[PDB]
C-alpha cells in the first residue's frame, strides 16, 4: 500500500474539523505524529492476516478505548502511561497463539488515529530480544523489543498495522451497515461495541460476501492432525453405516472436489456439488434422495433429511483456529479461511448424535477392554494388540476432531450392534 495513495477524510471531519479533503497516507501518518513502508495496508494484505484483526474504536466527550476483545479502557479512568501497559498485555495474550502482528480494524472518525501516538512506536522491522519472531512490542524501561510471547512488562505497541473500513466505499454510518448483515452484536454506546461491529463488518465483506479459497494461512496449531483425524473418522463412520444398513446408494452432497471416502464399498456412489456456504445455511429444498443414505460432510443445510450421515462444524467452539464471525457464524482458518453459518441445533432434529465406536475387519496381526472396540478380537473375548493400538489411535483422532469443534450426527436407526455379524 503506497504511502502516496489517497485517503478519504470525510469520516474524520467531525473529530478533526477542517481536515483537508486531499490527503495521502504519507500526510495522515505525519498528522498522527509519526520493512515497514506504511502503517496502513491493503484489503488483500489484511485478508492474508485476518488472524491479526483487532477492531478498535476511540470515543470522546478524556477518552474511551474499545477493542473487539470486549475491553474498554478510559485514558485520562487512568493516565496513558498505565493504559499502554494494559494494551500491550491484552494484545499479546489475544494474539500470541494467532499471529505475528496486530492489524487494527477501524471505522475511523479521528480520535482513534490521534490516540495512537500515545501507545504506539514505529521503526525498522526488528526481531524479538528473546527469540526469532518479529517484534510487536517495545519497552522504554530496557530499550528492548519483543514478540507477543515475550512482551511481559513491555509498554508500547511496535509497528502495528491498521486498515480503515470506511475507505471501502460505504454509505451511512457503522451500525446501519453492520446491522444489514448481523443481529448478534448490539450498539450499547460503549467503544468496544463499535470495535466489535467494525471487525464483524470487515469479516462479512472479506469472507462472507467475498470468498477466496486460494489464500493459504500459516500453521499455528493442530491443523494437520485435525484434518487427518477428519479423514480417518469420515472413512470409519461411513464404512460402518454401509455395513450395518447396506444402503444400495449413497448421495454425497458437498464439495465438488470430493473423492469416495470408502472406495471399496459395494454401493452406488453419486456426487452432488455444493461449495461451502459462507453466508446462510443451504435450504434442503433448493439442494434437493430418499433412497439409501445422504452424506453431508461439512455441507451445512438448515434441516438434514432423516436418512443422513452428517459432520457439521460447531461455530461456538473456542480454539485458535476459530475466529469470531458474522451473525453468529465463525471464521474457521485451517489452511484456508471458511466463514461458517451459526450452529443451529434444530438442523439435526431428524437425526441423533453419533456415538463413538471403532470398527475394524483387518486381520489380528502385529491390555484393552472396551465395549466400543468392534473387532473379531473382542467378539471372541480378547482384543489383540494390533487392534488395541489402532483403537487407541482412532480414539485420539476422534477426540481431536470433536474438540476442534466438529460434531457428528446420524440417522436414528444406526445401531453399532449390527456390525458384529459382519465377523
Ligand atoms: O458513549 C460512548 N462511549 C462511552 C464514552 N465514555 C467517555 C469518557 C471517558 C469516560 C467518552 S465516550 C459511545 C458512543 C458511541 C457511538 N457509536 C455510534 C455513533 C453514534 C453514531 N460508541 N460508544
Ligand atoms: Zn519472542
Ligand atoms: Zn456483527
Ligand atoms: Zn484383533
Amino acid at each position: 500500500l503506497s504511502v502516496d495513495t489517497k485517503f478519504k477524510t470525510e469520516g474524520l471531519c467531525v473529530d478533526i474539523p477542517g481536515i483537508p479533503k486531499d490527503m495521502t497516507y504519507r500526510r495522515l501518518i505525519s498528522m498522527m505524529g509519526f520493512g515497514y513502508p506504511n502503517m496502513f495496508i491493503t484489503r488483500e494484505e489484511a485478508i492474508r492476516h485476518v488472524r491479526a484483526w483487532i477492531g478498535f474504536d476511540v470515543e470522546g466527550c478524556p477518552l474511551q478505548l474499545g477493542f473487539s476483545t470486549g475491553v474498554n479502557l478510559v485514558a485520562v479512568g487512568l493516565p496513558w502511561n498505565v493504559v499502554r501497559i494494559k494494551i500491550v498485555q491484552m494484545l499479546s495474550d489475544t494474539l500470541k497463539n494467532l499471529s505475528d502482528r496486530v492489524v487494527f480494524v477501524l471505522w475511523a472518525h479521528g480520535f482513534e488515529l490521534t490516540s495512537m501516538k500515545y501507545f504506539v512506536k514505529i521503526g525498522p522491522e526488528r526481531t524479538c530480544c528473546l527469540c526469532d519472531r518479529r517484534a510487536t512490542c517495545f519497552s522504554t524501561a530496557s530499550d528492548t523489543y519483543a514478540c507477543w510471547h515475550h512482551s511481559i512488562g513491555f509498554d508500547y505497541v511496535y509497528n502495528p498495522f491498521m486498515i480503515d473500513v470506511q475507505q471501502w466505499g460505504f454509505t451511512g454510518n457503522l451500525q446501519s451497515n453492520h446491522d444489514l448483515y448481523c443481529q448478534v452484536h448490539g450498539n450499547a454506546h460503549v467503544a468496544s461495541c463499535d470495535a466489535i461491529m467494525t471487525r464483524c463488518l470487515a469479516v462479512h465483506e472479506c469472507f462472507v460476501k467475498r470468498v477466496d479459497w486460494t489464500i493459504e494461512y500459516p500453521i499455528i496449531g493442530d491443523e494437520l492432525k485435525i484434518n487427518a483425524a477428519c479423514r480417518k473418522v469420515q472413512h470409519m463412520v461411513v464404512k460402518a453405516a454401509l455395513l450395518a444398513d447396506k444402503f444400495p446408494v449413497l448421495h454425497d452432497i458437498g464439495n465438488p472436489k470430493a473423492i469416495k471416502c470408502v472406495p471399496q464399498a459395494d454401493v452406488e456412489w453419486k456426487f452432488y456439488d455444493a461449495q461451502p456456504c459462507s453466508d446462510k445455511a443451504y435450504k434442503i429444498e433448493e439442494l434437493f434422495f430418499t433412497d439409501g443414505v445422504c452424506l453431508f460432510w461439512n455441507c451445512n443445510v438448515d434441516r438434514y433429511p432423516a436418512n443422513s450421515i452428517v459432520c457439521r462444524f460447531d461455530t461456538r467452539v473456542l480454539s485458535n483456529l476459530n475466529l469470531p464471525g458474522c451473525d453468529g457464524g465463525s471464521l474457521y482458518v485451517n489452511k484456508h479461511a471458511f466463514h461458517t453459518p451459526a450452529f443451529d441445533k434444530s438442523a439435526f432434529v431428524n437425526l441423533k448424535q453419533l456415538p463413538f465406536f471403532y470398527y475394524s475387519d483387518s486381520p489380528c496381526e502385529s491390555p484393552l477392554k472396551s465395549a466400543t472396540c468392534i473387532t473379531r478380537c473382542n467378539l471372541g473375548g480378547a482384543v489383540c494388540r494390533h487392534h488395541a493400538n489402532e483403537y487407541r489411535l482412532y480414539l485420539d483422532a476422534y477426540n481431536m476432531m470433536i474438540s476442534a469443534g466438529f460434531s457428528l450426527w446420524v440417522y436414528k436407526q444406526f445401531d453399532t450392534y449390527n456390525l458384529w455379524n459382519t465377523f
